[PDB]
């Protein structure tokens, strides 16, 4: 199936939800041309050992999510920002890669290289460990019975899987050096930061990446828990997910002012990234195609 | 002065029937040698000594029972790592029981590091230390925090999300994986998926048996504060939803690899046996579970 029928009303329902509960719109980070090419050179170098080329356009697509979903008001360290740019893009290639291409012995050293270039010694270890856990999870769970069980049982089992699998725990553990805000750093390191933002990021991503994933046999998507064919059941389910996002956003506002800005800019920036970026406008295209092995 | 006392017998039997149906395999208590117990307690005294409060041998042994009951003795390979978890868990229980006036990070974090460096190799010691640091920093950070009030009063979902860290199960997995040297378990511990899978089963059990103590101390971190426990109908409907939660988690746990699921279920079932047998949960206020308090005249000359 597909959710294109619902695409227009749901975008509006999302946007109305954000306009009431978040209000402040996200704003896109503009990189200088130098900065952008540093990022892209760093990206190509990290995936090169894996034997696949990535166009400058596919990198700019990936990087949009970081340009839209950080918190410019509070940025203090732009070297850390660039690291998140590079780390997020290259793990995007991994997510799209056939597992045959997953070579840990070749790719884990490049991840460490990136982390040691942009972070101090401590932050580099934190970012690296989170990058390593993320690519290792994506690998381990292709065709895992665990993934099956967690994705088909209930929303509560599914979002639990997604704390790691969608990459938000990774994101927080590499983004906290951007802000050098002590409270935020601690919520990143306990993963409470990821836990608070997982549903807002996943429900949005799931709706707009449903068609791609479903075409590719990918089960990691909460709308597979309902009959998107049944208009009534889809509406009941969509509302419960919106309810989920609203409850999360309202608790987020108990966090200190800077932390809540970063959390809410992330959820909302990701919705803007996802509704505008080319990755999510069609199932298979030049920036979201499966990176295939190609046998012989 | 609310209480779940009237439900104690039926609730305990309902928990037990749930384990008999869904887990089946019983936990087994790890027996420590007299030497091993003494190394642990000596190491606990050393670590807390800089904080100026004495902890009795009886109270240590109370704390240590959860590790003796809730690890997975079928699969223990590293007893040095086992001893570290005994020590780390006991001394962070003390911290959990302490007035925050007593919380000296400068004094206590290096003692946590020393324990980790004693029992673990270098990489493992850093993972255990970081988890330990994160736990005591969370417990301290959230004493009368408005974030805790929001997460704990809003819904079960928000509450259990706070408890992944706050009950200490993430810390437990991240200091326990060296015991087993099992690769899948190690990865699940490092992603926190292991903690996430076991949070509700540990939290619901603990919350029921520590409710009376916690309401009496003003402590709001307990899911049964989300319902009117003096309302039998509302309590039983809430209790049954929490059993459903435990059952759903247990059944997904059984999709994990066999060793990992043995470890996950021994933790949840072992914690239930520890909780329903240990003096700590026998009464709300006693000499193994009383608040460890600072003295307002601790600085005095008499
Ligand atoms: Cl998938
Ligand atoms: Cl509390
Ligand atoms: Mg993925
Ligand atoms: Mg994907
Ligand atoms: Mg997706
Ligand atoms: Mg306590
Ligand atoms: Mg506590
Ligand atoms: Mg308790």
């Amino acid at each position: 199936s597909s959710v294109r029928p619902y695409l227009e009303e749901c975008t509006r329902r999302f946007q109305e939800m954000f306009d009431r509960h978040v209000v402040t719109r996200p704003t896109k980070v503009e990189l200088t041309d130098a900065e952008l090419r540093e990022v892209i050179d760093d990206c190509n170098a990290a995936v090169a050992p894996l034997g696949k080329t990535v166009s400058d356009e596919r990198w700019i697509s990936y990087v949009g999510v970081v340009l839209w979903s950080q918190s410019p008001r509070h940025i203090k360290d732009m070297e850390a920002f660039k690291a998140v740019c590079v780390l997020n893009c290259v793990t995007f290639v991994w997510d799209d890669m056939d597992p045959a291409l997953h070579d840990f012995g070749l790719f884990l050293p490049q991840l460490r290289k990136i982390c040691e270039k942009y972070y101090g010694p401590e932050d580099a270890e934190v970012a690296y460990e989170a990058a390593r856990a993320f690519v290792t999870s994506d690998h381990m769970f292709r065709d895992s019975p665990i993934k099956a069980a967690l994705c088909t049982t209930s929303p509560e089992q599914y979002f639990r899987f997604r704390v790691t699998d969608i990459g938000v725990d990774f994101w927080m553990k590499m983004s906290y050096p951007i802000y050098r805000h002590p409270e935020f750093t601690e919520h990143a390191k306990t993963s409470l930061a990821a836990r608070m933002t997982t549903r807002g990021l996943t429900i949005v991503n799931d709706f707009y990446s449903y068609d791609r994933e479903v075409s590719l046999g990918q089960i990691t998507n909460c709308f597979r828990l309902c009959d998107v064919s049944d208009e009534t059941a889809f509406k009941e389910f969509f509302q419960a997910r919106l309810d989920d996002m609203i409850e999360d956003i309202e608790c987020i506002k108990a966090f200190d002012q800077l932390t809540q800005d970063v959390f809410l800019d992330l959820i909302y920036g990701n919705f803007v990234f996802t509704t505008s970026n080319k990755r999510y406008k069609t199932a298979v295209n030049d920036v979201n195609s499966r990176i295939q092995a190609a046998a012989l």
